[PDB]
Formats: structure tokens, C-alpha cells, sequence
């Protein structure tokens, strides 16, 4: 459980926001990138990984579940690859409203951002730090650390 | 002091590599970038902050302490900037120790990665895994969940 993340991709300003989510605590890390690649996935995987411990990712489509580079990155980090196919059908739904609702942050404050970028950083910002009783990213350091202990 | 951050700024193939060191871990966070500008600082530091409850930054220069972009990003994101005035002298030389470590580790896998952000990334990985006992990664985990509980 602690370990597990699920990767997601969707498009925003004919641009792609590559998006990580923790799946026990809904904790995000997200970038913007021209067009998924392999490259550019395995470039953020190496990031998510030196940054929390990444056991398991369920990659978010075939390409990058098949992509050499993909796989490299995840050898080298030591993660375990799995597909991301909803054994579980509530999960179209879930990755589906998160998108929804990232995609609203970015409009609430697309205004105070020239580039896409710094706004998918506000946004991150904003959801994780959403307590809505605790946040995400107060789950997850909860988690891990329990893990840990 | 869960909440406190350093700004450091390296020099690597005629590029710049900003970190910032969580200061009771030594918990890192890096990326590359072609020179360091209060427009990049001012991301880096919404990145971080997006990631972790960053309370306190002290910042790497003046530069960085006056730059209007570096100070409305820190407003937005909660911060309180600092200065990074080693009034404990032990300060320059750790700095220094820690510049001098990652260059070590990148030295040790440039060879893996074309593009030197890639081996960033790869020395941030073995950094903050490095068992020194506990590895910096776990270090601050368990020092922000004490926090919260
Ligand atoms: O509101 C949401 O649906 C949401 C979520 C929901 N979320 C969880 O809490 C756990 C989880 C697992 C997965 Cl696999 C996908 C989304 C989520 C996560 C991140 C977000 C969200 O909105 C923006 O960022
Ligand atoms: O070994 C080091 O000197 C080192 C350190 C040392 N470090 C700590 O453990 C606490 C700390 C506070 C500060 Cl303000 C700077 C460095 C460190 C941190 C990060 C690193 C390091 O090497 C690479 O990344």
C-alpha cells in the first residue's frame, strides 16, 4: 500500500500534464510535457522515485507499460511496473474526476500564471495542501512513516 | 524546524544545479537549469512547496532575497524567505561538503545518462536513499509525520 503509484496522463493547451498520484493518500506530483514519450516518462519516474519510496507504479497505458526506456528507468529505480487495467472499475471514474478537478484548479488560477507550467504547480500545490480532517500530503507522509516504524 | 529549507546553487558543465536541502534530513531536491534566474528560483520553490510543508527558506544569495519573482512566489506558496547568513559558521563548510558529495555521485553515473539532468535526478535518487540507521528519505518522513501528530 504505501508504495504504490498510478500514473495518469491528460491534456490541457494542446500540452500534456503528466500526472503521479499516490494511491492511499491522493498525494500528486504532476509536470507539463510537449507529448508523452517514453523519455519524458522515464525522466519523471526517476524524479518521483529519488523524491518518495516508489515500490509499484501501474503505468497509465500500453506504450508506456511496453517502452524500453520506460522499463530502464524503472529497473534502475528499482520500481515494479505493473498495468493499470481497472481490475477494480471504480478507477476509470476516480482517475477520470481527478482529472476534472485538477483541470479546475488550473482554470482557478490560469489567470496568475503566464505558462501552463507554473499554474499545473499551483494546482499541485492547491490539491495537496486541500484538507476538505487531513490533507494529502499530510496522508502520506502518515503513511510512509508508519510504514517505516 | 520541520518546516526549514536551504537554497544552494552548483555549477556542472557550464550549467547550474539548484538544490534544496531539507535541513534536519539532508533530504535533497535538485534540477538543472542554464543559469539561475529569479524567475527559476521562483518555480523551483512553488515545486517544492507543492511537495513539502515548506515553512522557512533561507535563500542561496542576495540575488535570490531581493528578486520580486523569488519573493511573490514565497507569498503565494506560504513561505517565509530568509537569509542563508551562516551566523553558525559550520554552515559554509556543509554547503560545501554537500556540492561536493553530489558532484561525487554524479561523477559516478554520468556515464548512464546523456543529459546531465538525467544524472541529477540519478544522484538525487542515491542521495536520498543513502542509509547513513536511516536514509535521509526516511529521516524526513518521520520528522514532518512527529510534526503533524
Ligand atoms: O478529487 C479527486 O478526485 C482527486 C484525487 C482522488 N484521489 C484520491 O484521493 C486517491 C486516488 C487514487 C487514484 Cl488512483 C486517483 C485519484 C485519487 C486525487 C488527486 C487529485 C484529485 O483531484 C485533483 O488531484
Ligand atoms: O554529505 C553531505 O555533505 C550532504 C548533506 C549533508 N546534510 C545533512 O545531512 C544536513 C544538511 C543541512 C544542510 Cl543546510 C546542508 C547539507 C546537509 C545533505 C545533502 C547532500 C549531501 O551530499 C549530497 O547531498
Amino acid at each position: 500500500s504505501p508504495g504504490i503509484w498510478q500514473l495518469d496522463c491528460t491534456h490541457l493547451e494542446g500540452k500534456v500534464i503528466l500526472v503521479a498520484v499516490h494511491v492511499a493518500s491522493g498525494y500528486i506530483e504532476a509536470e507539463v510535457i510537449p507529448a508523452e514519450t517514453g523519455q519524458e516518462t522515464a525522466y519523471f519516474l526517476l524524479k518521483l522515485a529519488g523524491r518518495w519510496p516508489v515500490k509499484t507504479v501501474h503505468t497509465d497505458n500500453g506504450s508506456n507499460f511496453t517502452s524500453t526506456t520506460v522499463k530502464a528507468a524503472c529497473w534502475w529505480a528499482g520500481i515494479k511496473q505493473e498495468d493499470g487495467i481497472p481490475y477494480n472499475p471504480q478507477s476509470q471514474g476516480v482517475i477520470e474526476s481527478m482529472n476534472k478537478e485538477l483541470k479546475k484548479i488550473i482554470g482557478q488560477v490560469r489567470d496568475q500564471a503566464e505558462h501552463l507550467k507554473t499554474a499545473v504547480q499551483m494546482a499541485v500545490f492547491i490539491h495537496n495542501h486541500k484538507r476538505k480532517g487531513y490533507s494529502a500530503g499530510e496522508r502520506i507522509v502518515d503513511i510512509i512513516a508508519t510504514d517505516i516504524q
